[PDB]
């Protein structure tokens, strides 16, 4: 650490403490991720290490990877906000729609190229969606998921955000696909829109259950072999799935449109981020400012 000046706390991650830290050589200034050890796992890092490759204006960039005493820690390129934050900020009257449209625009591109390299990222949330002032946005974390594995119980205990997992997890498939990221910014485009999460879950049934009662709950029809999935109990109640237009008011057709392709259960069947890129609703996009107190 002695190579950094003065490192100063921002926040706790899943896996660790976040730091803003100043290279004391360079006098860059970057995002420091404390990795929580025995010893830490070899396939581990030469996985995060590939991860080092992976440059996209909408990716936020990780500068290196520093293995220490059993320590692993993440030098990331640091951005002032996340759109968590921006959200609560504009809770009063709300992300104008063609920010919206531009920051799902651009985060569809971070999530096409991440996808076409093969890399998913699982747990998108808008805490790791970090924007500046240019009116950039992008992804945090990409590939850690993979890289280590699935949350469960930090040793803060810290408690894991079920709002934006796709069912196809929540009901147990082992195999995940690009299509739970889909889903995840599905669930972050609507919480732009409405100012509100779409499916806030307490817990993992909680969360399947909000899911089942505004889309209604799967079936064979709609989604095959979903009633074969690990964790699917012929005893789950029966919804019927809900207007749209209730779904996300007021947000226009093409933009509904989208989010539907992006929310259908089958994850077969989900839209792919390089067929959303090219869907009717960012026929006008354009990339506006924010306006952001640092």
């Amino acid at each position: 650490m002695e190579n950094f000046q003065k490192v100063e706390k921002i926040g706790e991650g899943t896996y660790g403490v976040v730091y803003k830290a100043r290279n004391k050589l360079t006098g860059e200034v970057v995002a420091l991720k404390k990795i929580r050890t025995e010893g830490v796992p070899s396939t581990a890092i030469r996985e995060i290490s590939l991860l080092k490759e992976l440059n996209h204006p909408n990716i936020v960039k990780l500068l290196d990877v520093i293995h220490t005493e059993n320590k692993l820690y993440l030098v990331f390129e640091f951005l002032h906000q996340d759109l968590k934050k921006f959200m609560d900020a504009s809770a009063l009257t709300g992300i104008p729609l063609p920010l919206i449209k531009s920051y799902l625009f651009q985060l569809l591109q971070g999530l096409a190229f991440c996808h076409s390299h093969r890399v998913l990222h699982r747990d998108l949330k808008p805490q790791n969606l970090l924007i500046n002032t240019e009116g950039a946005i992008k992804l945090a974390d990409f590939g850690l998921a993979r890289a280590f594995g699935v949350p469960v119980r930090t040793y803060t205990h810290e408690v894991v955000t079920l709002w934006y997992r796709a069912p196809e997890i929540l009901l147990g498939c082992k195999y995940y696909s690009t299509a739970v990221d889909i889903w995840s910014l599905g669930c972050i485009f609507a919480e732009m829109v409405t100012r509100r999460a779409l499916f806030p879950g307490d817990s993992e049934i909680d969360q399947l259950f909000r899911i089942f009662r505004t889309l209604g709950t799967p079936d064979e029809v709609v989604w095959p072999g979903v009633t074969s999935m690990p964790d699917y109990k012929p005893s789950f109640p029966k919804w019927a799935r809900q207007d749209f237009s209730k779904v996300v008011p007021p947000l226009d057709e093409d933009g509904r449109s989208l989010l539907s392709q992006m929310l259908h259960y089958d994850p077969n069947k989900r839209i792919s981020a390089k067929a959303a890129l090219a869907h009717p609703f960012f026929q006008d996009v354009t990339k506006p400012v924010p306006h952001l107190r640092l």
